[PDB]
């Protein structure tokens, strides 16, 4: 069946619909909105996507319902198995999707199911890419992502317009798989840069130091103290980054690695750090909450 017009004409060829609308999709999602290109949403539990229903988006009732409608799928869920749900499952993207459709993930996970994801589109006509970001939900909602991307470079050519929407630097990594290459050597890097500043936090109350004093020497200086030193000094223990996700990052750090043969024992410590912290309860705190949980 052909369906009515909506937010975005048709001939454009860049109608989105986005799946996953979290800490960083509903803030990535909305800033397609203000650049024109959001037609549909569709989110797990209905109650985030009435902010988009009252400026007019489509609401899906199932990731088959919005891929009829689009051109562009985005993807913004937790995990590898949620992705495929999402695209696979009975009512998944591929139900809906007809050929020439783009995917574009835009979730953390591997090289491996970045190909994966592509084999399994492509036997629909549908076409991928891999574009996780980093710069942390400050990014999402400030347009500042850096996002790196997986596949076809015309694809990316072709979609640049939509990540300038969500992001700055876009940076084009090779084939698929290549975007999420790119973002678990950036989570190797988040994950130490963020137990250091725990540590070094750790120590600091240990020795009665002034913290204001602390945060400014530290601001030593990384990402992980930018966007959250003041919120843990606060005590705002909010994601931010879950850990339960980090820990999921780390899990395809270490599958990569031991693919390879490299060894990563800082990787390894932080991995089980936070597989700790989900254990005890603590999972869906953001990442800057370890040892202080
Ligand atoms: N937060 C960060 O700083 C950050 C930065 C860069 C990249 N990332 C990555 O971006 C992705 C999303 O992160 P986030 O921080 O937005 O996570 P989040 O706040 O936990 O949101 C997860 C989103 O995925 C949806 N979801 C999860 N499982 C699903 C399933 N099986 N079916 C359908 N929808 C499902 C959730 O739906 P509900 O609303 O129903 O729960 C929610 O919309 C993750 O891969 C994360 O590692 C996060």
């Amino acid at each position: 069946h052909h369906h009515s017009s909506g937010l975005v004409p048709r001939g454009s060829h860049m109608r989105v619909g986005f799946i996953g609308l979290g800490i960083m999709g509903g803030p990535m999602a909305t800033h397609l909105l203000k650049a024109g290109f959001l037609a549909a949403v569709y989110n797990r539990t209905r109650e985030k996507t009435k902010p988009f229903a009252e400026a007019g988006v489509y609401v899906a009732e199932s990731p088959a319902d919005l891929a009829k409608r689009v051109d562009v799928v985005i993807v913004m869920v937790s995990d590898a198995p949620d992705v495929e749900q999402v695209l696979f499952g009975p009512s998944g993207v591929v139900e809906g999707a007809r050929p020439g459709l783009i995917v574009v993930d835009m979730s953390t996970n591997s090289p491996d199911w970045a190909r994966k994801f592509a084999e399994r589109l492509a036997q629909y006509g549908i076409e991928f890419l891999d574009a996780p970001v980093t710069g942390g939900q400050k990014g999402a909602i400030e347009g500042t992502l850096t996002i790196m991307v997986g596949g076809k470079e015309e694809l990316f050519h072709r979609l640049l317009p939509i990540f300038k929407a969500m992001g700055r630097d876009i940076v084009y990594m090779g084939p698929v798989g290549y975007g999420q290459a790119m973002k678990l050597v950036n989570q190797v890097v988040v994950a130490l840069n963020t137990v250091a500043m725990v540590e070094g936090l750790k120590l600091a109350k240990a020795l009665g130091l002034d913290m204001d004093k602390v945060a400014e020497v530290l601001t030593a200086r990384s990402g992980a103290i930018e966007l959250y030193l003041p919120k843990l000094l606060k005590g705002d223990l909010s994601p931010g980054f879950k850990a339960e996700h980090l820990k999921k990052d780390l899990g395809y750090v270490l599958e990569e690695a031991r693919k390879r043969g490299v060894k990563l024992p800082g990787a390894e410590l932080a991995y089980e750090l936070y597989r700790k912290m989900v254990e005890d309860g603590a999972g869906s705190l953001g990442i800057h909450a370890l040892g202080f949980y």
